[PDB]
């Protein structure tokens, strides 16, 4: 049972502009981009004062459309709060009671949860908390653990992210969470297996996810967990460690910036991604298998070759294919190195094992007779071309689209040979 987790940055969606940044790019993505084997969505949201009416569209946007459509995938959504929340709990005395901390919880799981269509909650805690701050904290969490993680007795998620290992504020209350969100940007697995050990008194590996970044816009740190040869970069490390030691997964930090760089043209731009590396990276966690990752590839350059022009490039793409030796190498055969560099943008190697289930050979052969009498063209009544290559055409754009069920291809079957069965001569 692997888990693989993204930070979310809520303010580079579409629906947002002008939030928590200064650069007047538009964005480029929004959740329903997000790709295929993720099973928990961070919802990571920071508005700075002043600007929570231009947040307001994509909160409104995530309960009502993008929250529905991920559990629909089955993706379990959380918000990302400071630790310093947990130490707001209002109380009368000189410390909280056991209703105070339950009331809290309730309040924070509506406030930050329930308010949004989402699923759980996590503590982003960066900080060495004194003891006086770990008691509220600790009736907190163990308030919310009654309605969110392993000890509420639902799906609910209840996560605690960090970047250190201190301890104090973990310890009492560790087994509340489902898992530990461990940063380790810019580091390899000799930091992730240093922290394992850290933890170990209070956490075991299974429940340990370490998590990498991409270079964000505008960063005054640089992290560089990405780079070739695959095999040599911080993501291929982690996810394969993270596999081997049968750790809780990996998870990964702004998302959007997927293949982006540090460089200036990079630094200062909001460009679009094919996501490469994320979906890399699930593979590489879930140790997924290199004859597995061709076959979904060479399902998905099959399903788009009829809409395709590019006959050379489909070519190169599938011998790459067959030549990978990386997951990376298969991946970037289809994607390309960098967002429109590569035959597709979005082929997703989870989504198109799902789809691998539903067969096309008869829609292919129809597609491929309708290919040759497109090729002896001349030879039929214009009438009838016409419609089949419209209807052909239809069909191999639909094809070649994000995703499709089994009806959608009889229907295509059926269209392609009807047109085909009414070409005169
Ligand atoms: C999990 C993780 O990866 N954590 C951090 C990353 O956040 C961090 O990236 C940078 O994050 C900031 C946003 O961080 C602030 O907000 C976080 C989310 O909580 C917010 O919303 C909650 C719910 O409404 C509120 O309860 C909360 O108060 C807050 O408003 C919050 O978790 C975070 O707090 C952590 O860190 C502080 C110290 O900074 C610590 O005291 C806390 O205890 C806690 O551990 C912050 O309060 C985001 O604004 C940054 O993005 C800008 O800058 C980048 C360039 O760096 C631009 O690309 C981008 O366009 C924005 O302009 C950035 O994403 C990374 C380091 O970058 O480190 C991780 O560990």
């Amino acid at each position: 049972e692997k888990h693989f987790m993204v930070y979310y940055r809520a303010w580079r969606d579409k629906t947002m502009q002008g939030v928590n940044t200064t650069l007047p790019d538009e964005n480029w993505l929004t959740m329903h981009d997000i790709p295929y084997g993720i099973d928990i969505v961070n919802v990571f949201s920071y508005v700075p004062k002043g600007q929570e009416a231009l947040a307001q569209p994509f909160y409104d946007t995530l309960k009502n459309e993008y929250a529905p459509a991920l559990h629909a995938r089955g993706v379990r959504l959380v918000r990302g709060i400071d630790y310093s929340e947990l130490l707001k709990v209002p109380y009368a005395g000189t410390t909280p009671t056991e209703a105070e901390f339950d009331a809290y919880a309730k309040e924070l799981l509506t406030k930050f949860v329930d308010d949004l269509g989402i699923d759980g909650l996590d503590i982003d805690m960066e900080t060495r908390p004194s003891e006086k701050d770990i008691v509220l904290s600790n009736g907190v969490i163990r308030a919310l653990s009654k309605y969110i993680g392993p000890k509420s007795g639902t799906d609910r998620p209840f996560l605690y992210d960090t970047n250190a290992e201190y301890l104090p504020p973990l310890q009492d209350v560790s087994d509340c969470f489902d898992f530990l969100a461990y940063q380790q940007y810019g580091s390899d697995d000799k930091r992730t297996q240093r922290a394992l050990n850290n933890l170990s008194p209070v956490l075991n590996g299974e429940r340990f996810v370490p998590g990498l970044t991409f270079p964000e816009e505008q960063d005054r740190n640089r992290w560089y967990d990405t780079k070739e040869p695959y095999m040599e970069s911080n993501m291929y490390k982690v996810a394969r460690y993270s596999y081997e030691n049968n750790l809780g997964g990996m998870f990964l930090y702004a998302l959007d910036r997927d293949g982006r760089t540090y460089n200036e043209d990079d630094l200062n731009q909001i460009k679009p991604s094919n996501l490469l590396w994320t979906k890399t990276a699930i593979a590489e966690s879930k140790g997924v298998s290199l004859a597995e990752m061709k076959a979904a590839a060479q399902h998905y350059l099959k399903r788009i070759s009829y809409a395709n022009t590019d006959l050379e490039a489909q070519n190169k793409a599938a011998e790459t294919v067959t030549q990978a030796t990386t997951l990376y190498d298969v991946n970037k055969a289809i994607l390309g190195g960098d967002y429109g560099q590569g035959l597709s943008n979005t082929y997703d190697a989870e989504l198109e094992k799902g789809l691998l289930a539903i067969d096309l050979t008869t829609l292919y052969r129809a597609l491929d007779q309708a290919v040759a009498a497109i090729e002896k063209a001349e030879s039929y009544t214009p009438e009838t071309i016409q419609a089949l290559q419209t209807t052909k055409e239809s069909v191999a754009t639909e094809l070649a689209g994000k995703t499709y069920t089994a009806a959608q291809v009889t229907t295509w079957q059926t269209e392609v040979q009807t047109a085909l069965d009414n070409l005169k001569e």
